[PDB]
Order: structure tokens, then C-alpha cells, then sequence
């Protein structure tokens, strides 16, 4: 069974736009999105579709790039570090749910390297 997907809006939570968050959407996310290994990560894991009935028994903080994209588009985040944390959660979830050497892990490893390359230098305020 699937839990509800992570929120992409929250009226109690303050919004912010920064040069770094704009870059995270326009450059980092939109470039990673086009990578040949991005497709498993473009939407929340559908455990019913994918026949992964234990996915959410293992992964308690799910995250994916579709959620991140909507959060960025909604100015959901306070700062770039909060968004970067969601990317890191997405990658770590992949390593937790699977095991070294799996195809999906090789995909996450490649995307993580590209992500780090792109966030190594961010714009300034
Ligand atoms: N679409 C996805 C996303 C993440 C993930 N971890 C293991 C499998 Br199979 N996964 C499939
Ligand atoms: N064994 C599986 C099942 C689903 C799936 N989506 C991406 C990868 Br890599 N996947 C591997």
C-alpha cells in the first residue's frame, strides 16, 4: 500500500526565494531530470505499481525529484540547504532500500555524483 506523497505546500511553513534556490531548480534539478538514469526518481515510488509492498515498511522519509521540483516551484523551502537535504534523502533511501551493485543503486550513485558536481559551486546572494 502507498502512503500519501510528501507535501509540496504547507501554509504554516514560511516560504523563501533565494538565488541558490532558483539555481537549484533551473540548473541542478532540470539538468539531472534529463539524465538517462533520472526516470526512477522523477515521481514518488508507487509500491503497488512496482510490486514493492515493503518499500514503505523500510523507507520512512520518502523523497523524489518530482516532489523536489514541485517544492521548488512553490517556494516551499527556506534555503538551498533544505532542498539539498531532500536530494540527499532521496539518494540515501535508494541505498537503504536496496544493496550495493543493484542497477537502481548504480543509477543513484551516478546521479549523486552529478548532483554534487553541480552544487559544488552555487551562486551568491
Ligand atoms: N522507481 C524506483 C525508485 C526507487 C527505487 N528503489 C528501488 C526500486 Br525497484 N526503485 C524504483
Ligand atoms: N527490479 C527493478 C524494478 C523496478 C525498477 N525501476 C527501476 C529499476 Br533499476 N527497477 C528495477
Amino acid at each position: 500500500m502507498n502512503p500519501p506523497p510528501p507535501e509540496t505546500s504547507n501554509p504554516n511553513k514560511p516560504k523563501r526565494q533565494t538565488n541558490q534556490l532558483q539555481y537549484l531548480l533551473r540548473v541542478v534539478l532540470k539538468t539531472l531530470w534529463k539524465h538517462q538514469f533520472a526516470w526512477p526518481f522523477q515521481q514518488p515510488v508507487d509500491a503497488v505499481k512496482l510490486n514493492l509492498p515493503d518499500y514503505y515498511k523500510i523507507i520512512k522519509t520518502p523523497m523524489d525529484m518530482g516532489t523536489i521540483k514541485k517544492r521548488l516551484e512553490n517556494n516551499y523551502y527556506w534555503n538551498a540547504q533544505e532542498c539539498i537535504q531532500d536530494f540527499n534523502t532521496m539518494f540515501t533511501n535508494c541505498y537503504i532500500y536496496n544493496k550495493p551493485g543493484d542497477d537502481i543503486v548504480l543509477m543513484a550513485e551516478a546521479l549523486e555524483k552529478l548532483f554534487l558536481q553541480k552544487i559544488n559551486e552555487l551562486p551568491t546572494e
